């Protein structure tokens, strides 16, 4: 049950691509959006821009923002500030030789970079969890495996690859063959972890990366509720960056609407940044109790 | 040893740097000012670059009372020592910027550090390359080498200046630049600079196939009452690439020789980081230097390279 969606419109970037944004977050009486920029015929050439909403389904880079040289841009409230990362890519030669996440903090237009995960690891997900401590999902695949981890921390300056590297294993089991993890975590009024997941398949072959969720237990490290919520087809049409990215949707996360329903943002196609109206996909485990107004 | 206990090993450059102080010859200074950075300190600037009409610095912009917290910024000449913010162009998550020409195009540089838990874990160069409102990330260098700079030769291959000692490779295309290229680069002749530490900011081609280098050294420098100074020198040599000899090592500039300005700690009261030098119409030199790690400015002097050749490449995108 789809009951709307529509692509973003992002002035300011001189016609590049925007795709695999944040959530949208407000600050002083606006809502903004950090999206990934690159242009569409550029493989590994992005940047991190700050837009701020203009109208309806219209985005325009903020001029006072720096801007982050980063990829898969998110973000996230802790203890009353902004905590934002993206992918920091490093090449050898012109050939992608690591990727970190890199992690600032503090209010929008004021970020300061603390701490980096560790090498080749993407899927690092921060959120405040009910008694105030940082929960951490990790993502374990530098070695052939896709595994979740989840730990916490007291203190967002604690986040380090020792911390991240030692995160204890989820139960995996219901996310099948998929590799992936969450974009966006929320904190459920029961006090588990909704998760606004991204999941590939390689299906016996095709390349799915579908929009997917589940709940998560930080007391017993049990995933519930594991579902598909958003594919690339749900969204309006657009040609991707190319043939083989057909099928991919890279999740953004939601937002709550007035009347229920949710916003599923999402990268689709490596090309453009589209929203869906779906049911609220944590139904029977709470309301989102996190948000994102700094 | 001239310090005796204070340091037993006193850097060979101090008598240097007290004799370019006494016989400096300085025709002009500047601080530079910038605008559309809310108050930030400006530093470590590349050398200006025109492009488009008009003339270009990228600056290091920081916070006076924040360590480790740079990003380098694109900034458009307005007037005289005079700079704003360009706010078309992307910022870099780099420490030092700095500029060069390479095959028609510019490469561009900085420090990238990552950190761990707030704390510095990593840094290394990074290089983009193309035109400065389109620059594109290709390479890093090794880890924890911070002194790397490029050059077009006489003969159009690229030249890499490398800090292990400093060093010396080449390559064909810029896309070549790795940390293995880097790190098997083979030492230059540290006979003048001896225990001095540091290295290029900038270097040229000279007319004579010559490089002139505008180089940083320093030296820790013990007092008996204050506290230990980070002490910066602007210098400059003329490298040979065909032998890997050094001629003319000399002081060039020392942050007392700029307009006096706030240093961001005590410990760098007497830190000259060099940019480079800028060719005027009278045939002197603006030499351009972070200085206190607080503000960029210029002093004018004599051509570093004077009878080694003039300066025939240039930073006109
Ligand atoms: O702090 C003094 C100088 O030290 C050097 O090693 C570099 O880190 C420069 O960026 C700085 O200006
Ligand atoms: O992170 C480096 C590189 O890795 C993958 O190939 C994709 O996520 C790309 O979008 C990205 O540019
Ligand atoms: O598909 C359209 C979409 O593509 C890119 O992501 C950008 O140029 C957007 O501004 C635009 O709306
Ligand atoms: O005052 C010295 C210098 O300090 C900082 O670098 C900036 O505020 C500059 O604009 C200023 O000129």
């Amino acid at each position: 049950k789809i009951y709307g969606k529509a692509i973003l419109s992002f002035d300011g970037v001189n016609g590049y691509d925007v795709y695999n944004c944040s959530i949208p977050f407000t600050y002083d009486g606006k809502t903004y959006i950090f999206g990934r920029v690159e242009k569409k015929d550029e493989w590994v050439h992005s940047n991190s821009i700050l837009f701020e909403k203009v109208g309806e389904n219209r985005y325009r880079r903020h001029p006072a923002s720096i801007t982050y040289n980063l990829e898969d841009p998110f973000v996230v409230k802790i203890h009353g500030e902004m905590v934002f990362g993206g992918t920091h890519v490093t090449k050898n030669g012109g050939k992608v030789s690591d990727y970190r996440c890199e992690f600032y903090h503090g209010t929008p237009f004021n970020l300061k970079y603390f701490s980096s995960g560790p090498s080749k690891m993407k899927d690092i997900r921060l959120v405040e969890l009910a008694d105030g401590k940082i929960g951490i999902f990790t993502h374990f695949r530098t070695e052939g495996s896709c595994l979740t981890g989840f730990t916490t921390i007291d203190k967002v300056e604690d986040l380090t690859v020792e911390v991240i590297n030692s995160a204890k294993l989820i139960n995996h089991r219901p996310f099948g063959d998929a590799w992936g993890g969450p974009s966006q975590v929320y904190l459920l009024s029961s006090g588990l972890l909704g998760c606004i997941s991204h999941h590939g398949y390689l299906l016996d072959q095709l390349r799915i990366y579908a929009c997917t969720s589940f709940v998560f237990d930080p007391a017993t490290y049990e995933v519930y509720n594991f579902k598909i919520i958003g594919t690339k087809g749900c969204f309006p049409p657009c040609e991707p960056k190319l043939p083989h990215l057909a099928d991919c949707a890279f999740v953004s996360g939601i937002e709550m609407r007035n009347d229920g329903k949710c916003n599923l943002y999402s990268g689709i196609g490596d090309v453009a940044e589209g929203y869906i109206v779906i049911d609220y996909p944590f139904e029977g485990y709470g309301k989102i109790v996190s948000d994102v107004a700094f």
